């Protein structure tokens, strides 16, 4: 009987039933810092290239977008692209073996251009099929060995969060200094590098690929006036499938006019887009919700002590 | 007495209240493939205008923002603008009758510009408001009857979601194929078309005016080591008014210098947005609940006995 | 004992026990409508530069993305930037005393280039250290006293929501007038200074250099047949600091190419940033709650019986 009392109200503590629960309604601004300067050369369409210069913060970031940033982390630029006919990038499926071998008004789905039917040579005796598109069409390569972005992970981000909650009335809002597990988790600037480290991916290698990270917080907070604990942990998991189109990439274009000429510039961006989570947990005590619960325990004692 | 704690016990099981329930922390991931080729003539401004080519997939979609995508059906291109004083669009509140008709400094809500006072001539001798703003303001014009983007229907988006719970301490993530309501329900590669078949609307009549789409995925996952069912369930909803600034459209401009002379393109862009939405219910046996459960259901037993 | 039952059965009627909680799954889409003229005259690179002309809706606003839209009301323009070395703008960690006073290959976060290691004069006998980006960098300087996007108060808002509810198998969707408190509160047209006048925040003032508001929905629906109550309450916070990098604000750049020269042109946007969150809360009525509810509530009675 008084066992059954004890644990009922150890559980009860243990598991706070007596303090009303609500989530978190949060609002996050971020703010990225620090950039790199790329050096490197890598052949292109054939002939070696050189590519140098520094990035700004405005050039490798967008501005936030649902509770999520992005930051790239390699490229592969295609300039001069106009629309009009040309022989598509020799690939597994995009190689004609005679004139008749594609089908006209066909449009690969790998393939970026509707085939005109027409099998045509792209570069000495090699033969794909005609296509009606961006001219030149990019061509299939590999993100570069070395990412391009390799100062990326040096950088650091400021984040913002601003937590409200409906039944408390009530907004929290969460020195340069790099947030640590214990030296210093107050810090709200991160370094990419140390978030990497947190969950244990290599950012040298993602950074080729490309990748999706999210950065987690929890709030266990209570409304209890003995026990008043509100504090943000922060939690790091990464969101790509890591084994694997993998990796976070896509297609970004600036259309410019030269010569009265309609031009396009197709860029391929691989990054790493980063997920702000918030989830949280308030208890503000309710009589009716202690009283329920002990309802319910009184039961479990009387049959306790009838055995 | 026993047909009641029958009734307690199979109503337990239905509601399934032993086990734990909690929510699901999604991310999302979206790749847009597929492209289309307009080759439709529509006049523009007094003068028939002829419009081809294709458009790559960065030419009418966007980055994934707020775990959701936008893709274009339709446009109306307006070139050449550049700041200066010009009549206004013919229009029911933009035509004056005399000089003194219109208010000098004031800007319609309709109205791209903010009226001089002055009333001009558009085009023989028809009378607007001289406006103070873009020159020339974009005509006042329906979406084409034939949607440009006619073959967006027939693309294929690529959704990929990772899944994660506090209190499991887990994520989950979810061959070219078409999604199927039966034949291929496991294929996450969807066709635009299939879906809106699955809501029953028309493509090709709302991509004329633009529309907003979202996708739906409902978990009825639960921890239990004896019933472990954990499927992504894919329904589909129209999030659009449908009878009508209806549709999804915006005004997004490029800005170029010519000859010494700052300019600028307005583009309104009619499109199908689509919002991914991610709803799941997690379910973990714990002790307590089922404690509670039993105990509030003894004193219903009691009660049946009493009677 | 009748006591006990009579307050047992307000206290449920008025917490709502027997009817089902779910939430809300609310897809939102929102248009900015309104103009302004922005013609004041500020000095920039020590040279007084007059400012004049008028912005579109596609010019101060984007996209709606995660439910939230910006909306530009302050910037500072630079134009001609590109690559090369150039002294740093002159500030307390810029300025360089002696040639080997920086260090070489180092780049301080606040900094926007790379020092070299080279101590250059940027403007009589005032000495920074030489840097490696985009040349020149933007000079540090507050934003304008006034704000030039005076008329962005005036704008007004368009909020259409679709909420959805998966147990409740329904959808329900939120003439030209301004919503009120008390005289017009269903107007889905919102002047942004009647928020910031329900939130007390002036907006000349946070104009200047930028802000984040949000809009709060609140549902308090019931889907009890007896009392149907199911309208969206309309509630206003600031999410910003105020206090105080305080209120929105990013660097973005527009690249062009110029006699065949690549050039970027950076500005800095400082702008309001509004959040739109819809929190509601669904109650269908269910047997087992109410069997639950009075099952507890019996040994309550039960217990005040025994005294
Ligand atoms: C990130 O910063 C670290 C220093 O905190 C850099 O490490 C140095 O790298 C240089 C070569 O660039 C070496 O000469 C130094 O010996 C390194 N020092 C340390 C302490 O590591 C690192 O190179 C930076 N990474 C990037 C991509 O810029
Ligand atoms: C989408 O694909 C279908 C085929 O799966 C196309 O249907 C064909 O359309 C052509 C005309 O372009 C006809 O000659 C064929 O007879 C059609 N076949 C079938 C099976 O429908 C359809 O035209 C495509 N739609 C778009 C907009 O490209
Ligand atoms: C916003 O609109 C109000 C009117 O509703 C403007 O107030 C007028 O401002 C002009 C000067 O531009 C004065 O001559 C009038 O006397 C004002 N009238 C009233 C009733 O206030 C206000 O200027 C507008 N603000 C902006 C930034 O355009
Ligand atoms: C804003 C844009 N950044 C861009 N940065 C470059 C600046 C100079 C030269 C470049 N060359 C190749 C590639 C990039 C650049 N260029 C564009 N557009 C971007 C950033 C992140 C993701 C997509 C797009
Ligand atoms: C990225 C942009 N796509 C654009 N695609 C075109 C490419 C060539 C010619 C065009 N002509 C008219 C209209 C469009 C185009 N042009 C721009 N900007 C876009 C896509 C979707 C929604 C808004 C904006
Ligand atoms: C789309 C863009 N608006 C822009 N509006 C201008 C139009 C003409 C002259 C300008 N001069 C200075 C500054 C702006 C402008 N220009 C660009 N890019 C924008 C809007 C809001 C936030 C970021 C960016």
């Amino acid at each position: 009987h008084a066992l059954v009392f004890s644990y009922i109200s150890f559980a009860l503590i243990s598991d706070k039933r007596y303090q009303k629960k609500e989530p978190l309604i949060s609002s996050v601004h971020t703010k990225v810092k620090g950039i790199a300067e790329v050096k490197a050369e890598i052949l292109e369409n054939g002939m070696k290239k050189m590519v140098s210069g520094v990035f700004d913060t405005a050039d490798y970031t967008f501005p936030l977008q649902g509770n999520s940033f992005f930051v790239m982390t390699n490229f592969i630029k295609t300039e001069g692209q106009q629309q009009g006919l040309c022989p598509d990038f020799p690939t597994a499926r995009t190689i004609c073996s005679s004139d008749r071998g594609c089908k006209k008004g066909r449009m690969d789905p790998q393939s970026k251009g509707i085939q005109t039917g027409r099998c045509v040579v792209y570069k000495e005796r090699l033969k794909t099929c005609e296509v009606s598109a961006w001219c030149p069409i990019e061509e299939v390569k590999d993100a570069p060995r070395p990412a391009l972005l390799n100062s990326a992970e040096n950088f650091t981000v400021l984040i913002k969060n601003n937590i409200d909650f409906p039944g408390h009335n009530y907004t929290t809002r969460n020195i340069t200094c790099t947030f640590h597990k214990t030296q210093n988790p107050q810090c709200p600037i991160f370094r990419l590098g140390d978030i990497f480290q947190e969950t244990g991916d290599s950012f040298s290698d993602v950074a080729i690929q490309g990748g999706i990270m999210g950065i987690e917080i929890y709030w266990d907070c209570n409304l209890d006036g003995w026990f008043h604990h509100c504090r943000p942990k922060y939690s790091f998991r990464r969101l790509d499938d890591k084994t694997t189109y993998p990796g976070y990439n896509f297609r970004y274009a600036k259309y410019y006019k030269e010569n009265n000429v309609e031009k396009r510039t197709l860029i391929k961006v691989f990054g790493i887009r980063f997920d702000i989570l918030v989830f949280g947990t308030g208890g503000k005590f309710n009589v009716i919700q202690l009283a329920v619960y002990i309802g319910s325990v009184i039961s479990y004692f009387g049959l306790a002590t009838v055995f």
